[PDB]
């Protein structure tokens, strides 16, 4: 039952984040309230899911995986807070609630996003991960940083800002999505595998292919749902991309062709999972998620 | 012997070289966002935090080349913090380091992402850069420290209290709290990163180096408050009376100029008292003595 595994992942990840947010100073001040709101209230937690599902393949303990799970979700949550700001996408709705900058003001959203970024790295450097070597811990931190910064998520966000109003062609659009979305999703998978020493790293070339495909599919589905989704189901505004002239898969290719591309990427993702079930790994959660990425309505 | 003004410039040249070396391999060169990081990180600034890193590591025989990593890292964090600080939602400044601020020059969006990227870059340097005499444990401790000094327990927490204190004329203890977090934490991290580069010898010095750093840390910000009142815009690189314009809670606003000055003097008195304990173990404290003094003698 995949919806129960989602649900359980959400609960598990939220307690992980709360564990790491609890010892922080300034509890019940605006800025920290904004971090909790942005990190913990709503969300599918698909990236934590990727961390846990990857790590679980190699038999690493869930409790260990809480660290990298919470960390990728901190980067993710920070990314949404900034992405909603007036200078960026100017959204007032996210996860069925007023966005961070709307409820707490711009200054607090900005700072809460900054602080969440930093918390991702406190967690990866300070958290208990019993069976993870120092060298491996450094590799997780290195990967998360590269995936989140100008070579990954921030760099894609900048390609996205520059492509507003230009209706860039397919190759450039692929480049935007792979960076702004794909990179962090590949970091999730990679953090899961990096928790698992030699066997985890032996799976990386293939898990990489898997991650690059679901990562891109995830963003084209995000683009598709922006066009055809209900504001009430999505938790954020239908038509937000059209309204700003964002370059997207549906705007360029139309809906049918964009759905077709997302399906091609999941077919390919499934091929890469087929190679892992040959290294004796149980890919069942990673397959269910890959389907879910393009079948979901939120 | 020792000629502070040329050490300061050599440190700027060395830190800029280090920053540059870590930015060059990055993708999207000559695009608005990397232009914004380069502008905000490299064009001007005193590089006092890198000075702290270098000077501290040098006391323990640590190689300058190794120290380029933590030093560029603390300066990456510092630079990001300024870009976000000047934003219209924050301090709404149009002028820094003699030039238009990143948001005026590049747009708000580009300034937010440049800042975001510079923070991340800080952690990519500490995780990736070569640091041959530094152990894994010490590199993790460098990351953990920069992290807790940069976020809500340090610089960001400090910026949020600063923002909350606008128009609220907070008393001395709450003002000290603001300054120790928003400014102190990162200067202390520069010192800690220098010491952690030296492994065990550096760790044994931390209790004391912390006392030093805690005092120059606070001093830094009270002198920054004083300079906001009495400084020439053209010398500061930033607008005189910006604090007074936003109702910021500052040392001079609360205590007046004489008393803020005296508090800065007293904190450097204390900072140099701590450094005497380190010179007693035959560590050369002269560069940190000199910097402590420059922190309240400076006019920018
Ligand atoms: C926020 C980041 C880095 C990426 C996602 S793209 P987006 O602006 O389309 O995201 P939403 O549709 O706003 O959820
Ligand atoms: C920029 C950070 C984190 C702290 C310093 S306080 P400030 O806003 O007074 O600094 P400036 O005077 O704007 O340089
Ligand atoms: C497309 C994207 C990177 C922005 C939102 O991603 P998401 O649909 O996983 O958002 P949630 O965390 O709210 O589920
Ligand atoms: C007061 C403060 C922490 C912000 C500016 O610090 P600073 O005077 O070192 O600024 P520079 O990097 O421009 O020298
Ligand atoms: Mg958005
Ligand atoms: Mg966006
Ligand atoms: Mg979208
Ligand atoms: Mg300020
Ligand atoms: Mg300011
Ligand atoms: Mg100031």
């Amino acid at each position: 039952d995949f919806p129960q595994q989602l649900e359980a992942c959400v609960k598990q990840a939220n307690q992980a984040l709360s564990r790491f947010i609890a010892p922080l100073p300034f509890q019940n001040t605006p800025v920290v309230e904004t971090m909790q709101y942005g990190a913990l209230l709503g969300g599918k937690r698909l990236r934590p899911f990727l961390v846990y599902a990857t790590g679980h393949m190699f038999g690493v303990s869930t409790n260990t995986l809480d660290a990298p799970a919470a960390a990728v979700e901190c980067i993710h949550a920070y990314s949404l807070i900034h992405d909603d700001l007036p200078a960026m996408d100017d959204d007032d709705l996210r996860r069925g609630l007023p966005t961070c900058h709307v409820k707490f003001g711009e200054a607090n959203a900005i700072l809460a996003g900054d602080a969440l970024q930093t918390l991702a790295f406190s967690i990866l450097s300070d958290a208990d991960m019993p069976e993870v070597s120092d060298r491996d811990r450094i590799s997780m931190i290195s990967e998360l940083a590269s995936a989140s910064g100008i070579a990954g998520m921030c760099g894609g966000q900048a390609l996205d800002l520059d492509a507003e109003g230009k209706h860039v062609p397919l190759d450039a659009l692929e480049r935007i999505h792979r960076h702004k979305t794909g990179a962090l999703i590949r970091a999730a998978v990679r953090l899961g595998a990096l928790s698992a020493g030699d066997k985890g790293r032996r799976a990386l070339p293939v898990l990489d292919k898997y991650a690059e495909s679901i990562g891109l599919a995830f963003q084209v589905q995000d683009d598709i749902l922006d066009v055809v989704g209900d504001t009430a189901t999505l938790g954020k505004r239908q038509g937000a991309d059209q309204q700003l002239g964002k370059s997207t898969y549906p705007a360029l290719l139309g809906l049918e062709q964009a759905r077709k591309k997302a399906r091609d990427l999941i077919d390919d993702a499934r091929q890469s999972l087929k190679q892992l079930a040959e290294q004796s790994l149980d890919t069942s959660a990673l397959e269910a998620l890959a389907d879910y990425i393009i079948q979901r309505n939120k």
